[PDB]
């Protein structure tokens, strides 16, 4: 399966797509090709994209996915907290995250920090566990860059509306990044509604400079 | 993969492409028969979300009051021939007389077929005698029949089918429309049986399936 | 609040929750300055916070007009049933002004003429096979396009202005451009400053800035 | 109207739109006490649930993250959170009480417990603090911050979209959490609605705890 890595642990995995850019001319038809997309592209003509649809599974940290999951013309479906022992597994930033900021400490210090909270707050949870303290109340006290698992099934037209939110300079850094890697698996699955898109409907600013 | 089932006199439901099996349930359930018994579990408890993985697309040659009917489902996806731009084909819905079955009728069934014909004839014949005037098609359509055959494309997925199937696979939906919802169960059955032996088992709220 | 459109059709305003404040108070998540923020979201397209603005209507409306307005999903629908009740000899007759600019080789008073004999000759048959016994469901299938429908319409801002961007526009078909102007008419009285920031910044139709 | 839940967290009805009778209005398309409530009571025992979806109620939340992430899982609602990466976050945290883990035989005293969760709690914050007087942005300043942040939020939910929410949410196999914010949810939308809720109860209610509680 395509699967491209993302920040230190993550990933975004195509699991199935249903149909190529020929499912939009069909359903536009009802039923040359390519100046066909672009003219659907060009006038706002969005529904005959829905007939496109992908499955993801996304490993994400919890503060990407709960702007992802935002994104409610989609289906989800994510790793239950409640009943499963959570990894350890958390984003931890490079230094090279706080490259454009003047800071106080080093940005390996930053890194330092925040991996040391992430272990003091990993250990209290295994401790809590360990106690009988049910998993659905011990995993409060884990913080929001842990790393969670989910599917995501989306149709085009849903999908180029995150893409025209997420791969964007406006988004956070981090949902950025796997919005890069669905525009790459989107791309190659659906090669002349991406390239239509970028000319003629993208609302972004990154997808026309990073290749 | 590929399917056509005929409905009524000239209509049909095509089975165009399908997402995922009923495994794409059981994978996204669990994040990745134990799994035949997943599904089943999911059903019984409602936990419906699963099933939203596996997509359909379909194409439908149905009458309009059918598709009005039809497209109130609005979790799902719709493109629709166009009669603003169009000329739309002489292909109406006459009901057979075996449709009058159960109705003491004043007037022999053949001759309610027969009345039927007729002003649909006479409705079709109009809208092309403007359309040749020079009327635009936008207006000249207006005169045609509720019965008039359209065609759409729909993408629906197994959960709100499940509801469709529910509210149009039942006795007190239209007959018409029931008869294209039998061909949507038979499709959805062929394609995810698991889910839709779990359906019928557990969650289907209907009365014909 | 009842605006008339066409020869026999209406939309009236039924509810509606809330004011351009209701939108300031979602995107401040709390409870002129208000008003700049109202142009800030709308030229920024930070569209979530209309949809805490709702409004209900009632229309009165030919079928083909409604088969096009029903396609807006995001919005809440009751419509009349023609299965059970019998069906009222109400129909869209164009006014010979509605042929303007159109070449014809009948009168456009002869075209008018000639809609209302087809809808006269099948509402006709429509009664005759309901006196013999057949069941309205199948009995109304011979009625036109034309007949007159009402709808309870329950749609909030965001999905609104989606409405008039499609159907308050010269593409969309002249009949829904009418009630489109209405729903924007109403719109504007009940959220002025949504509406007017609305026609700065967002709005892709193009009669709205005509009429 | 505003109900204090868990320990600093609340559901406040900020509008609505309609009442009873604007389902009974829609059902029949037109803008009688028992007439009117026997509609309600045969839409509801029919499953046409349509005509609820034409009342619409706007609450503000505040709530833990671990339950906002639950509830956003409603897609059929309308949403606008406080935004964690431009303000600077309060220090507002859910501590469970003892009494959240009686009837769990745990090795240690309930106290010990919420000492523990308060502790870390502590450390996570006062670091999320020296990292923001760092110049380190907001946004991943942040990240360090436990789940049980107090988060707040505006909700447009309309009553059918809303019974699904109480049908899934107010009942025991839901976090005992969120389950608090339903019954909030429900003696509003009973107050506000009295006889769709008293319908929705005795004809499509799926959950467990509404026929138990009262409101
Ligand atoms: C840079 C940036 C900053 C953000 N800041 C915040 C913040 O501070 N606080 C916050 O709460 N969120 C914030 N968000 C999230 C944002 O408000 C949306 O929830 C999210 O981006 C999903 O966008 P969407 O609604 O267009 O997509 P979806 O929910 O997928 O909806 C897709 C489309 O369908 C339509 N739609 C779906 N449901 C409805 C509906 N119920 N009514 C009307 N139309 C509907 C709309 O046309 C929408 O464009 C931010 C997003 C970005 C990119
Ligand atoms: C026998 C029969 C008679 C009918 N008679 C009439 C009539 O007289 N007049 C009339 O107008 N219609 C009538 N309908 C249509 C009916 O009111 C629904 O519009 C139609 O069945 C679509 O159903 P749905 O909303 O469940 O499906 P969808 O609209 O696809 O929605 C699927 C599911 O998602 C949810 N959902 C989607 N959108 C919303 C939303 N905005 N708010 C809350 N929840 C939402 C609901 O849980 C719903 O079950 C009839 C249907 C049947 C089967
Ligand atoms: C001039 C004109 C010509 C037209 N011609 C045709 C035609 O020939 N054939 C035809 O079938 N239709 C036609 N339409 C209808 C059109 O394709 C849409 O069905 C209609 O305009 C509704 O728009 P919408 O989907 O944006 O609105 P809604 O359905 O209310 O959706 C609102 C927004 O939410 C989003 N959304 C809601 N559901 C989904 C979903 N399942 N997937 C992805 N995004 C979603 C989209 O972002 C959308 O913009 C025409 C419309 C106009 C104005
Ligand atoms: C006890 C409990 C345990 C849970 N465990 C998990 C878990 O382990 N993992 C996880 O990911 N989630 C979990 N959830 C969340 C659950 O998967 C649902 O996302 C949540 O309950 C929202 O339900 P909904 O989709 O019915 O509501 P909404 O999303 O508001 O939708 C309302 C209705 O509209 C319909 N609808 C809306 N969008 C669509 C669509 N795109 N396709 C088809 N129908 C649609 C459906 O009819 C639905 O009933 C759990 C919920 C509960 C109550
Ligand atoms: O009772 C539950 C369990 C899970 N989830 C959803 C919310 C999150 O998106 C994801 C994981 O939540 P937790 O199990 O960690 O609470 O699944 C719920 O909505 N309700
Ligand atoms: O301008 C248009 C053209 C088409 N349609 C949709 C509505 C119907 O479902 C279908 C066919 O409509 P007509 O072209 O026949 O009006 O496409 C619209 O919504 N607006
Ligand atoms: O069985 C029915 C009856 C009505 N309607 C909806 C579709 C139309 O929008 C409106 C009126 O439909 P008719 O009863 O006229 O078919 O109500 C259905 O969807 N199914
Ligand atoms: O860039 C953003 C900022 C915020 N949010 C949403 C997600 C949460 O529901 C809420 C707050 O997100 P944070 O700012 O805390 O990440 O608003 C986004 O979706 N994208």
């Amino acid at each position: 399966h395509m699967k491209i890595d993302i920040l230190d642990k993550g990933f975004v995995e195509l699991v199935d797509v249903m149909g190529n850019d020929l499912s939009a001319v069909r359903a536009a038809r009802v039923s040359r090709d390519r100046h066909l997309i672009e003219y659907l592209m060009k006038h706002g003509h969005e529904t005959p994209f829905e007939h496109i649809v992908f499955t993801f599974h996304v490993k994400a940290p919890i503060f990407v996915a709960r702007q992802w999951f935002r994104h409610r013309i989609a289906s989800y479906n994510e790793l239950c907290g409640r009943y499963s022992k959570l990894s350890y597994e958390f984003y931890i930033p490079s230094p090279e995250r706080l490259e454009g900021y003047k800071t106080t400490i080093p940005p390996e210090r930053v890194t330092e920090k925040i991996s040391e909270i992430v272990d003091k707050a990993y250990r209290t949870y295994l401790e809590l566990i360990e106690s009988g303290v049910p998993r659905e109340v011990a995993r409060i006290v884990l913080p929001l860059n842990l790393y969670t698992r989910f599917f995501w099934t989306v149709n085009a037209r849903s999908l180029m509306n995150f893409l025209n939110l997420r791969a964007d300079s406006h988004a956070q850094w981090e949902i950025q990044q796997y919005a890069l890697a669905i525009a790459r698996i989107f791309k190659e699955k659906c090669p002349w509604t991406f390239e239509a898109f970028l000319k003629y409907a993208y609302k972004g600013d990154i997808l026309k400079e990073v290749q």
